[PDB]
């Protein structure tokens, strides 16, 4: 339905949106952008992210208070429409993983939008797991897992240890650990050999740099402190 | 889409939907409820408003964020997504209006619920009226003037000056003198006589409902402290 639209008119029309809080909105500007099939510059991969990633925490936390209020019940009116709310999450999910394969990661060559697009890949498959059950639900799992490890392995070698998306890579790889791959340890772990190693690199920032990675550490320090 | 699905398991979704902050979902199933033809009873007329203040409000908080946008601004892009937020909003407000028309209004006898729905019917028209221009919009704000006038009536005739349906047309009304009709001093004396009136009946209250009436009160206050 954006076919056409010019794609600077689709980034423009995000960009309202955003200061207009219509996410929705937003992320079908963003989603006629990316099927221009033009890469994204480091800003419109922002306005992606932060399109889907508002669209879906609405999603999501609507499917926490249904399944909460369908397991305290545990007729057919909770789970139908806790299903509904899934249903859409699901295709949203979808969504935003069939773009990232067709065919934002295949041309992402730099380190930066690689790791972005790859950590975006493990929280939508994240996404999809938190609502998944059984052992179609491992399947997913790993695909998570394996998102999140490729992009860390290029950050770990391509990037500086405070960079914000490496950053906030390993903060939602840490999650990952301990919300869906049942291993608290691993993500205690991860969060706190991330936080002193961006520490330590803290000595070569500006200030402003300074400031976008503490932000993200302290996102970091907040989840030890829930964890232990 | 609602036409398969049971009265009472659209009220019970439309129930689910608020609790999950699902506006757009509550107004759908609740549209569905009245177009199932039977009247609403008083939780249901607020489950029906409720949903759809919580849809409008949203597009008019939009459509003022991008309106102010366009105002500073005077390519295409700007006026062109403003357009597409209030022809959204004015298909909300006809579908609201239809509902009333089709057959909310005709159908209620009762003072509580006539004076509801003529009070919804000032409301979604004044919606209306905040987005149209000229002299089409004479005839919209006309309408909106007409449907809180017969409420009116009907509730200083029907009701006790602290029942809060009565309250809160008059507060509404106020706000159309204030904001829509240029009409300030109508505004101010309605709100002063308004709250005056209810105070002076207040003695008559059970705990509960003097504090459902103070509340509204309180509103009228807040208004009058700004525009006195
Ligand atoms: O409260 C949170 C905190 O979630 C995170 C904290 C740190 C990194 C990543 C997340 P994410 O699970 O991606 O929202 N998320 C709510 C947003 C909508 C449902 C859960
Ligand atoms: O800030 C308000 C206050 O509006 C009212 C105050 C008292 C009575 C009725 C209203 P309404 O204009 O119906 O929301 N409304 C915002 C809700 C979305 C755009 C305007
Ligand atoms: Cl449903
Ligand atoms: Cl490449
Ligand atoms: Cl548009
Ligand atoms: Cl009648
Ligand atoms: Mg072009
Ligand atoms: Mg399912
Ligand atoms: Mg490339
Ligand atoms: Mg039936
Ligand atoms: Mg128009
Ligand atoms: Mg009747």
């Amino acid at each position: 339905a954006m076919g056409s639209m010019e794609r600077a008119s689709l980034i423009q029309k995000a960009k309202l949106a955003e200061q207009a809080e219509r996410y929705e909105d937003m992320a079908a500007f963003m989603k006629g952008a990316v099927e221009k099939g033009e890469e994204l510059s480091c800003e419109e991969r922002n306005l992606l992210s932060v399109a889907y990633k508002n669209v879906v925490g609405g999603q999501r936390a609507a499917w926490r208070v249904l399944s909460s209020i369908e397991q305290k019940s545990n007729g057919p009116e909770v789970r139908e429409y806790r299903e509904k709310v899934e249903t859409e999450l699901q295709g949203v999910c979808d969504t935003v993983l069939g773009l990232l394969d067709s065919h934002l990661i295949k041309e992402a060559g730099d380190a930066e939008s690689r790791v972005f697009y790859l950590k975006m890949k493990g929280d939508y498959y994240r996404y999809l797991a938190e609502v998944a059950t059984g052992d179609d639900k491992k399947r997913i799992i790993d695909s998570a897992r394996s998102a999140y490890q490729e992009a860390m392995d290029i950050s770990k070698k391509e990037m500086p240890p405070t960079n914000p998306i490496r950053l906030g890579l390993a903060l939602n790889f840490s999650v990952f650990h301990y919300e869906i791959a049942n291993s608290p340890e691993e993500a205690i772990s991860l969060a706190k050999t991330t936080f002193d190693e961006a520490m330590a690199d803290l000595h070569t920032l500006s200030e402003d740099s300074y400031k976008d990675s503490t932000l993200i550490m302290q996102l970091l320090r907040d989840n030890l402190t829930l964890w232990t």
